[PDB]
Order: C-alpha cells, then sequence, then structure tokens
C-alpha cells in the first residue's frame, strides 16, 4: 500500500481515542481503566483473567476495583498503560503496529520521563517502524482549521493552555492548571453527600462521572442561578441509577462546574480557568493579543458542559478591554479535537519525514524525544 | 476406567442425596435419621441391630426414637453421621470409597469444625483418594446453568443466601437465617394442637413433616386467605394418618409456611426471607443489583411449597424499585439442585485438579480445608 | 443566675453524652436506643409503656427489639431521636430547656437535612432560647487543648477526619469514611459464627458490642499475631454471657479491629483508616503537613481499643517521609473528648454571641443553620 496509513492515539487520562490517521473520526474510543477482581471468585471455569481493560471494565464494574493508570497527564502505572495500548491495538483496531507509524498525544509542561518512557515502550514493546509524541493543544488547533488561537485544553487529566500565533508557540506563555474532569467528579461526589446520597467506591464514582457528563451545566451567572434554586422547579432533575434508585439533584447540579471558575470551592488558590487564560494572554507580546482574545479555542472532554463558552465569554469580556471583541470558538465535536488533529497531522505529507524513526531511536536512544520534537 | 467417575453427597439436615457425579439425578435419596430401639424387645432371634439408619427407620418408626444427627447445618453427633455415610456407600451405592473421589456439600457461614471434622472423617474413616467440601448455594447456581444470581437456599437444616455475580461471590453479602423446614414442622405441630390433634413424639413428627410436604401452601396474600377461611370449603383438606385416623386442616394449612415471611409467628426477630434477600442485595455493590433482582434462584427442599415464588415476587417487587423488573427463577426439580450442581462440578475437567488429595491432607493436616477451598 | 449555664449533647450514634457546659465530665451518658416490646404481654398492671429508652432498654433487653435511631451519623427515625432527647432532659438532667442554651454535636459531611431538622426540633419541640450545632472533630481538638492537629474521629456512627491548622480548617481535606464501631460489631458477630457461637438478634448483638468493648485489641502486627494464634495460650479469653454460657475467643479477637486497617475484610474498597489519614494530609498544603503528621488526635469511642495508637504510628511512619517524626496524641478519656470540647465551647465568653438565637430562627427559618455556623 501507499503511505501505509498511520495510527493515532490520544491518551489524556480517562479515555483512549484511537483510530487510523486519515479519517475524520476515531474507530475506537473507550475508557482508560484497568479493573481488577478485588473479590475472590468461587466457581470453576471462570476467566480467570487477572484484570479487565476498556469498556469491558465498565460492563463488569461491581466486582472490579478500577484504577485509572494516568493521573494529571502523568502515567502512574506503566504496565497498566501498556495493557491499555495492547487492548487498543489487538482488541479493537486489529493491527500489527509493525505495519504502522503511531502518533501519540501528550500534555504540555509534562514530565520528561513520560515522553521518554512512552517512546521506550512504543519501540521496545510493540515493535513499530516510527512514532511521534505531540502536544495535545496544537492538534486541536489543527482540527479547528485555524492557524492562530489560544487553545484551552482540559481533559479528564489536567487542564492546559497554549497560545499560538501564525503557527509558532510561546513557551513562557503556556499555562498548565491542575483541575480536570476527575477533580470535578471528586468535588461532585462530595457535594451529593449533603443530600444524603453517598458514593464511596470506584464503581459508583464512575456513575457520578456519568451524571456529570449529562446533568451538570454551567451557570451564566452563578449567584443568580443559586438564588433561583430557592424555588426548585427546573433545576432539579431525576436521575436513575443502575441499582434502580432515583436521585434528585438541584443547585448541586450547576455548582459542580462552577468550580472551574472558583477553585476556592475545591480549596486551591490556583486561579479559575478564565483568569488562567488572561495569565496566558498577558504573558504574550502586546501585538498579537488582539487575535488571541478573538480566537480562543476550547478542547477536551471537560469543556463539553453546556454553557461554558458563554460564561468564558462573559468573564473574559468583563476582565479585558472592551475595545476589542472577544470571540470564543468552541465547536461541538470538541471532545475529539485532539484525535482529529492527530489524524490530520499524520495525513500531512511533509510530516512523514518528521517521524521519530525506529532506526534513529536505536542509534540515539530514548532521550532523543526532546531533541527532535517539541 | 477413565476419570474414575466421582461421588457426590448432599447432607443438609433431613436428607442424604447421593449418587455418581456425571449423572443428572442421584441414585439414592433417603432421610438422614438414626433410629434407636427405645423399647426393650422380648423375643429371640430379633435383630438385634443397635440402630437403624435411612428409610429403614421410616419403615420401623413406632419402636424407634429418631434422632436427626444434623441440626442447623451443624452435625450434633458424629458417629451418627458416620453411620449415615456408611449406609449410603455400602447399603445403596455399593462402592468402595477408595475407588472414588467424593464431593460433600456444606452450608455457608457454618462452623469451621464441621468442615475440618468432616474431612477428618472422610480420610480417616472411609479411605478415599480425594475429596472436596463445597458451598451448597453455588452448586445450585451451577445446576440452574446461570453464572449470576442470588441463590436462596433453604433446606431442612438452615436457610442461606449467597449472591453471586459472574462467578465471583460476596462474603460480606452472604446471609444465613435460622429458619428451616424443621422449624416449620415444629411450628406446625404446635398449630395443630389448637384443633385437638396432638402429635407429641418423633415418630408422628415425621407424619406432620409428610403433611406439610403436601397439604401446606403459601398464600399470595396471607390476610385475604385467612379472611376467606371464614367460609371453609377448599381450604380444608382431609388427610389420612397411618393409624387410620383422619385429620382435617383448614387455615392452619397455609399459615404454616407464612412463618418464612413472618418469623414473629415463631417468636424470632430475624426478618422474613424476602427481607433477608434485600439485606443481601443491599449489601452488594450498586452496579450489579440490577441482575440480582432479576436472577434470584430458589433451591432446597423447603422452597418446594406451592406459591412461594409468587409471594416472593410480590414482596420483593413491592419493596424494591419498580424501575427494574424482578424475575425470580425457581425451577421445579429445585429440591435436588444442590446435588445436581455437585454432579456437574465433579464432571468438570479442570475441577479434577482442585480436589483435596489424600496425600495433601496427610502432609498438611485437616486444617487445610479452609486454605484451599472456599 | 449569671451566664445561665448551658447544656451540651453529643449524639454520634450509640451513646448520648450530655451534661452541663462548664463541667469536666458529662452527668449522663447512656445508650441511644429505643426498645419496643415485640412480644405481647399478658398480665394486668404492667407498664404498658409503648417503648423504653436509654439504659432502661439495656436492663430489659430480652423482651425488646432495639432500634438505634441514628445510623452513620444520619437520624433514621426522628420521633425516636426526640424521645431520646426527652429522656436526657427530663429523666436525667431534670432541666427545662427553656432555661438553657443547648449545644449539639454533629458529624462532618453529613446531610443538610439532619442539621436543619435537628434545629427545627430543638426550637419547636423543647422550647429553648438558643442552640448551636457543631462539628464533632473540632470539639475534640479543643478538648485536647491543641490549636492544630488532624483529628481522627470515629464513633459508633461513622468515621471522620478533619485536619485543622492554627484554628482554620480545610473543607476539601476533610474526609469521611464509612466504618464504625457498629460495622465492627456486625463483622464480629459474623466471625464468631465460625466458632459455633451464633448471635442472631439485637439483644445479643449488644452482648457482642460489650465483648468488643473489652476483649478485642489491635495487633502491632496482624500476621505475626495471627501466626502466634497457632499455639493458643494468651490470645484466648473466656467470656461469661449473661445466660451463664461461656465463650472462648482466640485469634477472632484481634482480627475484629484489624478491619479498620483492612476494610477488604468487610468487603469495602474504601481505604483503611491510616490511608484515609494520608488522604487527608496529602490534600492539605505542603507547608503545614509537618505538624499534622506530628499532631494527630484520636477521638471517639471506637478509638478506645488497646494498641490502636501504636499501629497507626507504625503504619503512618512506614508510609510517610521518615524525615519528620510522627507523634500521635491519643489521650485516655478520648471517648468523651467531643463532649468535653462542647463544654469548653459553651463556657467560652465570646461564643455566647455566636449562638443561634430563638429569635433569629423565628424570623429567618430553619435553613439558617448553614448560613451562620460551619
Ligand atoms: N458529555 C459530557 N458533558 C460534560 N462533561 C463531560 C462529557 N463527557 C466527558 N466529560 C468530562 O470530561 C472527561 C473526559 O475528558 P477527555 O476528553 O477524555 O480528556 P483527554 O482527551 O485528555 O483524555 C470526563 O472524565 C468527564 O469528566
Ligand atoms: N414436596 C415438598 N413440599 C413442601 N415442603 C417440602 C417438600 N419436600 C420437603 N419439604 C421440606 O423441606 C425439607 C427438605 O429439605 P432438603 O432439601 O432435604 O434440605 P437439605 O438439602 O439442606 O438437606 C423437609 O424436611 C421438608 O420440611
Ligand atoms: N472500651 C471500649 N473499647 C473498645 N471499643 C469501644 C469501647 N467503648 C465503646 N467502644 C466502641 O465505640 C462505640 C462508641 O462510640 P461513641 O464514642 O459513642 O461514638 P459517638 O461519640 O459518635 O456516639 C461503641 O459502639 C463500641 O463499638
Ligand atoms: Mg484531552
Ligand atoms: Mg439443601
Ligand atoms: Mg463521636
Amino acid at each position: 500500500e501507499e503511505e501505509i496509513a498511520a495510527l493515532v492515539i490520544d491518551n489524556g487520562s480517562g479515555m483512549c481515542k484511537a483510530g487510523f490517521a486519515g479519517d475524520d473520526a476515531p474507530r475506537a474510543v473507550f475508557p482508560s481503566i484497568v479493573g481488577r477482581p478485588r473479590h475472590q471468585g468461587v466457581m470453576v471455569g471462570m476467566g480467570q483473567k487477572d484484570s479487565y481493560v476498556g469498556d469491558e471494565a465498565q460492563s463488569k464494574r461491581g466486582i472490579l476495583t478500577l484504577k485509572y493508570p494516568i493521573e494529571h497527564g502523568i502515567v502512574t502505572n506503566w504496565d497498566d498503560m501498556e495493557k491499555i495500548w495492547h487492548h487498543t491495538f489487538y482488541n479493537e483496531l486489529r493491527v500489527a503496529p509493525e505495519e504502522h507509524p503511531v502518533l501519540l498525544t501528550e500534555a504540555p509542561l509534562n514530565p520528561k520521563a513520560n515522553r521518554e518512557k512512552m517512546t521506550q515502550i512504543m519501540f521496545e514493546t510493540f515493535n513499530t517502524p516510527a512514532m511521534y509524541v505531540a502536544i495535545q493543544a496544537v492538534l486541536s488547533l489543527y482540527a479547528s482549521g485555524r492557524t492562530t488561537g489560544i487553545v484551552m485544553d482540559s481533559g479528564d487529566g489536567v487542564t492546559h493552555t497554549v497560545p499560538i500565533y501564525e503557527g509558532y508557540a510561546l513557551p513562557h506563555a503556556i499555562l498548565r492548571l491542575d483541575l480536570a474532569g476527575r477533580d470535578l467528579t471528586d468535588y461532585l461526589m462530595k457535594i451529593l453527600t449533603e443530600r444524603g446520597y453517598s458514593f464511596t467506591t470506584t464503581a459508583e464514582r464512575e456513575i457520578v462521572r456519568d451524571i456529570k457528563e449529562k446533568l451538570c451545566y454551567v451557570a451564566l451567572d452563578f449567584e443568580q442561578e443559586m438564588a433561583t434554586a430557592a424555588s426548585s422547579s427546573s433545576l432539579e432533575k431525576s436521575y436513575e441509577l443502575p441499582d434502580g434508585q432515583v436521585i434528585t439533584i438541584g443547585n448541586e447540579r450547576f455548582r459542580c462546574p462552577e468550580a472551574l471558575f472558583q477553585p476556592s470551592f475545591l480549596g486551591m488558590e490556583s486561579c479559575g480557568i478564565h483568569e488562567t487564560t488572561f495569565n496566558s494572554i498577558m504573558k504574550c507580546d502586546v501585538d498579537i493579543r488582539k487575535d488571541l482574545y478573538a480566537n480562543t479555542v476550547l478542547s477536551g472532554g471537560t469543556t463539553m458542559y453546556p454553557g461554558i463558552a458563554d460564561r468564558m465569554q462573559k468573564e473574559i469580556t468583563a476582565l479585558a478591554p472592551s475595545t476589542m471583541k472577544i470571540k470564543i470558538i468552541a465547536p461541538p465535536e470538541r471532545k475529539y479535537s485532539v484525535w482529529i488533529g492527530g489524524s490530520i497531522l499524520a495525513s500531512l505529507s511533509t510530516f512523514q519525514q518528521m517521524w521519530i524513526s525506529k532506526q534513529e531511536y536505536d542509534e540515539s536512544g530514548p532521550s532523543i524525544v526532546h531533541r527532535k520534537c517539541f
């Protein structure tokens, strides 16, 4: 075949988004979880299967304890990650990685060890001709088809912010904020408890993740919505648990995402996301700011909440000079923006020379990740 | 011969159900009773036969006092149990236990001594190559051919409840309730007495056991049926005693099994069986409950009463979320479910390595029962 | 009189600890139980007394079914709670609550409804000039006379953990773990059953509570002590039941409290108490940790077991940096620490302005509990 295709994998914590480069959507997207049988089984002709990976784990949740192998964009446990990759290639895609160059995503400001060790695996686990490790935000910017913008990237892992002008990139300006979908989930299960509902375990932690993925939304003004919580009508929603129990969540709903804008709720000093955006933009040269204010791109799973764009618009506009208009461009299909970006990058002809080649690695070692790529 | 066959014995109190592993029904099933001649005989060329075991005792009832060696899943008297086993092997099956591995059933949450001592006997009474001691409920679940369910196990011994999901098993969730066929019998003979019929002795205690085994049934609503007892037509049934006397039992019939649902009748606080099932399910992880509500399996002799399934369905459905449908799967042939399960387990190839070997016992002692098996 | 005194009540589940503010020990401490006569009485000139409350119930146990009105720091049944409070004021203290401000304790992370409804009762049941509802852990920290520490609060209700530095308090850091004296009791009666002793009923459930309150102790290494259980000498203890029966409990003794450190025994994933303490400390700012490691305060009834402090010390030290010394401060009289703390708080002069006044409630409603107090 010509070009051999290429493979793309986005691993921020939470989800593996994988598929062939050269396609508009990934084939496989599943949760990055390694569940292990915590309870000793007593039958015969079970499994045994030491552990389960991917949406298999979601299916058989109750038995397993789940461990997310990636936290805050850092891989805690490598064998687990390897298992997840194993699952992606063999279980879903059904590819021999020897037959494809593979692109991996990775978060900014992230420890060296992760990139280096990542590469070490890809070469000396799944024998592969070539690979690349790329910054998440840039990819989403490509996916949006814009050359310039400040990409607000918040996955389940961690939140990141990378201003880009006319390509280029500003290292000093790049900001990384420790908040995530996962932190919101932890906050949320906390906030439910005041209502009586107690979710103590990893299994049901994912149930609240599911709740947040639909029921939660961001207030266009927090205090107003909280005021209107007095007369509860629309702000309460019934949710059905898999157990059959019913949950009814009012104001607690929208204050969950509020945390992004008020990390004091969580107890961290680190400024809210909008202020971090200003922190990024203010670090940039005076000249370019005009378009960065106007070209803010949101990416990653934890920007999905309804009404986030609007709130960011209102806050940034409030803070900034009203001399210039602040457009925020947040596409739907943002969740997959990183992966799409990866697809487009590996599809690019010129890119086909920038790969880290197996050969190059074998001569020069794993450390070469930083030398070559950003 | 290949595989040597294998032997299976179910001893919950009341009945010994024994036969060859690898068959769909046991060969021998007889009552676990050791009758002794209480009255001194005066002839010559009698017996003498110090005691009788199995349905022999049923045949010659009047003379003997019967002693059930097992109470509440605990063996009261070991020599008696040994005698019963003796009878099963030599009198019915006609096997040398040296030539067969033997599987025993045993109830959950049961004292260690019973398992340990049980094994001690099997090795150092009937010389046998290998053996295993297995939980009653699991076996019935196998017999039903389902991988998941909450098995409500009530024999004559005691009632037990073990939720199982996808194999696995939840120790904390396992529940053991002190009610049984035998307690119902004791209640029943009590309740007859208000009608005039007085059954004071072990002999006729078994007569009432027989009555209960057919005449008694469970109300689909207790109070309604008791109300309709005013106009007695169908609720009375003539029963013929072996004496030739006739008994006529009305409302007293169905309130006997009612006890399972209203242990206050018996005077115990311990919740009714349906509530215990909820107690089990509620102890389990939120995720799996959906299928446990739907996969409840009834086993054991004292689930045989007509209409039990229906009442359990109505009560559980009443208590639970009506969001999810509560199927109860109660096969006919449930009585023998444990034994069938044993047959299927010993028939399994892989199981053939999990046996407790004579050799292993000789090195490691009797205590190894818990170490190896559940 | 000057200052009017003030009243203090600690209701975590299990015990009501009540007395006058301004004294070093509470006057009345009795079990929070509402026993009801389950069996219909037949005499004349009995009671009748629909139910019994407090150590009255302990005295007349056999007849009654006992219901603990509080579970997991949540009041299940309000009328019952009201009855218990009734009993405290009228039966023991002999006070008119109109003549005293009353302080109540309450557990962290606890449902709003409990605080709100609690206040609703105190104002519209026992007419009272003022009241306050306070966090259990803080109170014990006061009682210990230290300004800083991480208070591990485990009653019979639930276990809680609140780090405090120089006063202040860290909401995000506060941890609440579902384990308790009551869960240990449930585990313990389970574990006895393997020995033959079967305790099926609420009455004798309290007998095992009593056993645990003395016989049980925590291993300074679990596996070592369990190993030494082979040669049983000191690890067995005879206990006398009220029935006159004697119980003999070996290794089963110490593995009961082991559960706090290995909740897998109970079947919960939730980490052990020491790990939860680390979970709390790790949530806190890097700066303060040094003194939290050094100032851990244990409170509540279910820290009473001999050897708990030592085990916590060994585990925390093992996990933490050995760069800094980990003192654990666990006073004897810890059981009463919450109540003492309450006494000292109501004694404080300035506190006398922070009360929730009857007047304030009447204008502003019950919801004001959260508004004013923590
Ligand atoms: N539909 C949704 N609405 C709101 N939040 C969502 C939704 N889907 C996912 N999330 C949140 O975003 C997270 C997924 O982020 P993801 O894009 O997988 O990050 P990454 O690409 O870095 O792995 C989830 O864990 C969840 O908290
Ligand atoms: N046909 C029947 N109808 C109703 N109840 C029955 C019937 N047969 C047996 N029982 C009750 O169930 C008991 C038998 O239980 P069994 O299955 O032998 O328990 P186990 O398997 O634990 O020994 C009897 O003692 C009797 O009380
Ligand atoms: N002397 C003791 N030794 C060991 N455990 C005890 C002792 N006394 C009480 N306990 C355990 O602690 C519990 C009492 O906790 P308590 O302090 O009343 O909690 P709270 O203050 O939240 O009500 C009892 O139920 C028992 O399990
Ligand atoms: Mg991402
Ligand atoms: Mg049985
Ligand atoms: Mg307490």
